[PDB]
């Protein structure tokens, strides 16, 4: 029996082998039929034991599997591992049956790529079963018709009479025949998230993971296998993106025979899951992309898929408003009068949205208290939230609010009433990060409280924007409402709760723009994008550092979700002094916004602020919804460049950046990509040059001095 | 509160920080005192939570530890992880006390590097403690006086009143300040063990491990951090060697802040350990070596340390006998008459030891039966063990035997008597590798049985040599004599059992040479070297393939234990045709031996073989106990070269190898290393060349044709 | 260097085929395959000498070397593979083809009818073999 | 006279120069290369075919240095040591993709295949008869074709 999935211009082929063994066959460019050219020569490998003594050529250590297990002759890292009551970890999944149907189903309490019409995707569910122990494992495969997308997840189910403990439950696993690849992941830190790191494969185990209860800044939930000569514009690329916002494991393993075991899912470290007879377990899905157009072709497939078939709400296809935030502007020292007097100026500038940041609730005068008491501070806001938001609305401005519902501070009224509502473990010191603690979302009561509490606050004023923040990673992980056996499920149940929490709140308010946040992109993952159509990219608002941040972030996530604000100089994070033009152009390459005190800006800068805003709305459709091409990498040199191309290839916008200036520098030229060569384009300020000329010859950049310069070009057909 | 350890020309520094926290400070070249030049600037790192709310600059995520834990603000991979009865994994280790005494102690039921005199080393034991659960962890540190050797291990003990479950118990952990290193491990397979692979570090986790219940050919228990510009003769090298023969994990992880956490110990995968109140668990040690003399300098301290302070018995410093094996010669088709008629010819050649291989016991006519019944087959050996061994003795040759006591075959009388004596799990198919099963060494009865049985077989004949084999990796790992809770200790208790059996047999018989074996070097680890002073390197007896194996193998393990035998052509593994000169030269570079059908060689080859034997006995003192220098790597080109130098640098032996012949090839030169420059040396057959010249200028190679060529040179002082 | 007549033949077959050795020292067995080699070349001589040439694997970059010849009308193709040094317990190798019509099927003699797209995008597996200096020949023709 | 030819079916541009003394004085050619082209950038690898007898034309790809790298023959023949062919290739260009600029010399004697990178990152690619130990006298009225 042969399973052949057609995903866009790609094919994912699988096959049943022997007595119900599931084997991998091929993943790559679209094929009409696999007649077995890649073949399958069986060999008796030394020290590779056999489940069938009559055949020495068959061993699980040497078989390409789709959902492999450890204990029975296979020694590579398994996709799953379960503990029985007798203590054994030996499992034997065999083929039971399978089903094929149009469309895409939702996963229980989990975010996933969706479909609006049956024609959009096709689903294959292969149900495997361990007859002896009565374990049922359902493998989910989905193939979109327009994109090279295969989404993979597994559903566990206890159909036996014994209790089962899940020690490992990864979302997917695939064995590549060879290992002649480089691998790309997105490491980083706070203020410098998601730097692109390409490394050659080592014979052994290399992996990216997070043990912080979040996708984290340190390791983004994404890995990708790339051909040795694959570049930014060409070459075969095999991407793996995890739709999950908690602990994850992105692991690649090369064995003795040069095969590459790529596995991805929830991090098995500090993780167990008890399955009582009758219960089931659903894993988040992993979106896999194949592409022959290099990293650009791969990213563009992720962009359209994530923007149109992962992002939700009414804003999924709507242009995002240019906003101004008061965080870096005023911090904690502010009041009602100080916010309203400048709102008039911002209206004249063309700003469409004003956002109130941290400091509006309880006694939020510092970062050491009041997290959890979501009541308006009469001290700075006499008329409160309702008075301010409605005052702003009649000025022609929308209103936005900042929240951090996942946090509880020691010095807070809710904590003195409920000290055991947080994530903690008995008789252990409750450590603090930024002097706050994380509440227990595994509880139904707190979730029902949190969904209800913030909803009334958000509905007590005409609000059209919400910024959900999270400035802490979980420590002393444990739950009081969970038994000693289950407790280790809290990390996942926390995420399951928040997924449920956001799902109800976002449903109650279809009129509100939701933007996830976590000290920047601490949870910039496909999981949060499903519930909130955009994310605050990075706390580092320096134009130069942002080049590295946005270029790396654009590898997986669409421009539409890429939050970018213009800040003041010298920057509060680095201290770098950059011009407002370049600082603008960098932020203009994402969801454009502002975050600085206008009262300290001069009329020259103030007038230029007017110039920037009016310019962006003309190209907002192009930047946020157009085809994105990366040209020059800031990771590979002194320059950085990218462009946006319209769907009909009639409009294009090009951005160029060079950081360090050198005296008597050589003349540079820039070759752009993705335009119609058979058409002519008019570059503003230069002339009408042929599209083919632009691709094959390129455009020369004007010689400039000074550090951190930028350039922008608008291209239109004739 | 400063721990300063001096090991030879190196220093290992530690410090107590605040309320009893153990921190790493420095490891490298010797310093008199660390007054804090490397310093320790504290910083408030974002998303790094604090156990002390008053100090935001204090976090376990940003401080270099010696034995870190997860759960309390540290998010990196911990050195250990304990499961409480309530299920939590949160531990809080604090400083209790410490003690310092001369010498080096032995580990409970475990092999370790030893000392013959008190003056050789000093040990520091730091007792750590978790007051709440009453858990005490004793950290062991050892400093040799003559070598740059650091061995580390930990002793766990439940000194509380509750039961504790070990999820992870690694032997050691060290946090490096920077990550500007390459990392080298020893991957491979059957027929190609321990290839040296150097790769640049990736930002995340890279690791080499084995889940096969053995050291395995796939991943050798050794990791090493090397400087980016470190070479074979110079540069800083940080080696990590594990004295263990079972499951292991050699993991290095670099975090967001460019620090390098090197951890090594028993593989936590498929491993748990129950500690009832009062009992203790001791982990094997990891020997770390520092060297500024490149890879050679690292190996040389490792070589003499392992031969003199790890290998045991009375043969530890004795010259190894030139042996001949009948495996590749006759395999299973042999009898008493067939060996004695050839015993006369082999006696004339100068062989010091003749070994009888697999096929002598039970019904070993195939490789699918008779494993476990260690009784002589009277049909193939009429006069039995007493008759045969005494027959060869009067010819002036010693006699040796092949055994695989850790094995049991389905087709054996021992299996029909005890079917539940093997590794198995309830109601699960018992998979076979090479049609055999692994015995349960976790059981005390099976251990007591095996020790007495094989010893008596070994005492039923005048035997002075034994080759212990292991030709299968464990499957369906579990034990019937262990409770549902402990079961996962089977992998470890097997090794504890195996360590005990060898411990008793090697003690009862100090007059017998023991050589470990496992389809080559499947267990070429310091653990086996402690009980058996040498190991059969690889089944691949091809001269060229062995060049790759031995060069990689010599990196960690001494030359004296490096088995090298001459085989027939075409080679039984690859099919490569090499000259007897070349086949000799490669085998002459290790523990010399023979393994081929003498009946098929012409008179010319027999006499040249005699010369090969005669040539080796002249230099066997030099190669096996001298200082070893690697010259040319077969991994870096078409050539391979190494040398042996006497302790007083008065005698030297040079070996050169070139694999592929090229027409009109350029003139090659070879520069030697490790000799005393102030003396002149006379090269046999050429002349007396200056010691300084051969090292700095080098020696020209004569041009010759044909593939797989070799040359050998003897150097002696004047 | 000592190489088999198959490989020494196959390598010479990648150009205008010819011989240069003492034939009197060759056995009759080698002589008959020699006749087969000559007959083999003239069948693809139009293809080899006038067809499109594709380099696959470089002997300068590793232990392998491979190339192929493709007809002008994309209906016929000939593939050559070479491996120099043999290693025990070697990993399975596969070969990705180029220059074929993906929308058409090809008949490789002795193997089967595989899709043209499959040959380029998935590639063809090589049988595990021992000994040094080996060679293989593949004939591809449309249907 | 600079000669340029463009084939219709192939991507072939052939370049050569024709010298002619149309004056009344005698002229000495110290160098008469066949062609020369200045590339705007020098972000390329360069491929030539060095070797020897019994090992002719091995492919050697090296990154460009800021200065002069060149392959030539002073043996009166194309020689086994350096084959009369050089090519500029993109950094990520392989056997199947990438922009490649090849330069082949139709000559069997002394040759010079030279690439020069200046201070401003431009690439001077020149090819023709090796000017070393080579001169050409042009009496009034005669001509020289390279
Ligand atoms: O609460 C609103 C805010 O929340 C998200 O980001 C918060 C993010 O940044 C924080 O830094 C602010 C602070 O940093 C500096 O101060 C210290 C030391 O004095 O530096 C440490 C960080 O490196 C920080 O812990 C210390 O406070 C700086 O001096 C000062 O000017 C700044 O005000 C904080 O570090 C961190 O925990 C995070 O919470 C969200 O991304 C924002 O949009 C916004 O909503
Ligand atoms: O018995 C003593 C022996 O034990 C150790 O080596 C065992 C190790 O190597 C074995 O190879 C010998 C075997 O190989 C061939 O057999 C097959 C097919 O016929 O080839 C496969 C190898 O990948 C093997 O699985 C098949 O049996 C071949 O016929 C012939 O050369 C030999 O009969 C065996 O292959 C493997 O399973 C392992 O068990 C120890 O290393 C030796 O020193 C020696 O003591």
């Amino acid at each position: 029996k042969q399973f052949h999935l057609r995903a866009g211009k790609a094919s994912y082929v699988m096959q049943l082998f022997r007595s119900g063994y599931l084997a991998h066959v091929y993943w790559g460019k679209a094929v009409r039929d696999v007649r077995g050219a890649r073949a399958f020569p069986r060999l008796d490998r030394a020290f590779s034991p056999n489940p069938d003594p009559s055949d020495r050529t068959f061993s699980l250590d040497t078989l390409l599997q789709e959902y492999p297990a450890y204990g029975n002759t296979d020694f590579r890292a398994p996709a799953y591992q379960v503990q029985l009551e007798n203590g054994s970890t030996v499992t034997d999944l065999r083929y039971k049956t399978h089903r094929i149907y149009k469309g895409k189903p939702r996963l229980n309490g989990l975010p996933a790529t969706y479909v609006e019409h049956e024609q959009e995707a096709e689903t294959l569910e292969i149900v495997l079963g361990d007859a002896l122990i009565g374990l049922e494992v359902t493998l989910q495969y989905t193939a979109y018709e327009k994109w090279n997308v295969i989404t993979r997840s597994a559903r566990f189910e206890n159909k036996g009479g014994e209790r089962l403990k899940l020690l490992r439950a990864l979302s997917m696993s695939v064995d590549f025949p060879t290992a002649d690849y480089d691998w790309i992941h997105l490491p980083g830190a706070w203020g410098r998230e998601r730097w692109i790191e390409r490394r050659p494969l080592v014979t052994g185990v290399q992996a990216a993971e997070s043990r912080r209860g979040a996708s984290s800044h340190q390791q983004n939930p994404f890995i990708a296998l790339v051909a040795k000569n694959a570049d930014e514009h060409q070459g075969e690329v095999y991407g793996f993106s995890f739709v999950y916002s908690g602990n994850f494991l992105a692991q690649i393993e090369v064995d003795q025979f040069g095969t590459a075991r790529v596995s991805m899912g929830i991090n098995p470290f500090d993780f167990t899951w008890l399955l009582q007879p009758g219960e089931s377990f659903q894993t988040p899905e992993v979106v896999m992309v194949y592409s022959d157009q290099g990293l650009n072709g791969m990213s563009q497939t992720y962009h359209e898929l994530y923007r149109t078939r992962l992002a939700r709400g009414a804003f999924r296809d709507r242009e995002r408003p240019i906003l101004i935030n008061n965080w870096e502007a005023t911090y904690f020292d502010f009041n009602e009068e100080k916010i309203v007097n400048i709102a008039r100026t911002e209206a004249e500038l063309g700003i469409e949205l004003v956002v109130l940041d941290d400091g509006w609730f309880g006694e939020r005068d510092d970062d050491r208290r009041s997290l959890g008491d979501w009541i308006v501070n009469r001290r700075k806001l006499p008329n409160g939230l309702d008075g301010l938001a409605k005052q702003v609305n009649e000025l022609g401005l929308q209103f936005g609010l900042w929240v951090e519902p996942e946090m509880v501070s020691p010095n807070s009224e809710l904590y003195r009433k409920h000290p055991d509502w947080c994530l903690h473990v008995p008789n252990r010191p409750r450590s603090e990060g930024r002097n706050q603690l994380v509440l227990d979302y595994s509880r139904e009561d707190v979730c029902d409280y949190i969904i209800e509490t913030i909803s009334n606050v958000l509905a007590s004023a005409p609000i059209t924007y919400v910024k959900w923040a999270m400035n802490r990673h979980m420590t002393e992980i444990g739950s009081s409402a969970l038994p000693p056996e289950r407790q280790r499920e809290t990390a996942h149940r926390y995420m399951l709760g928040l997924y449920r929490v956001m799902d109800e709140i976002t449903s109650r308010f279809p009129h509100i723009l939701f933007e996830s946040c976590s000290g920047g992109g601490g949870r910039f993952d496909p999981g949060m994008l499903y519930y909130m159509p955009q994310t605050w990219t990075s706390d580092n608002t320096d134009a130069v550092s942002r080049l590295k941040i946005q270029y790396g972030t654009s590898l997986v996530y669409p421009i539409s979700a890429m939050g970018a604000h213009v800040s003041a100089v010298p920057n509060h994070q680095v201290g770098r002094v950059a011009s407002l033009k370049t600082r603008g152009h960098v932020a203009m390459s994402g969801n454009f916004g502002y975050e600085l005190d206008i009262t300290k800006l001069t009329e020259t800068e103030k007038q230029m602020m007017k110039q920037q805003v009016a310019f962006y709305k003309d190209v907002r459709r192009l930047v946020q919804f157009g085809t994105f091409y990366r040209l020059l990498s800031p990771f590979e040199g002194n320059e950085a460049a990218w462009m946006f191309v319209s769907a009909d290839r009639s409009e294009a916008l090009v951005a160029y950046f060079r950081v360090l200036a050198e005296a008597n520098a050589p003349l540079s030229y820039l070759r752009l990509k993705g335009l119609d060569s058979n058409q002519d384009y008019e570059i503003e300020g230069l002339g009408v040059y042929g599209g083919d000329e632009l691709m094959y010859a390129g455009v020369a950049l004007p010689y400039r001095s000074s550090d951190f310069i930028s350039m922008m070009w608008r291209l239109k057909a004739v």
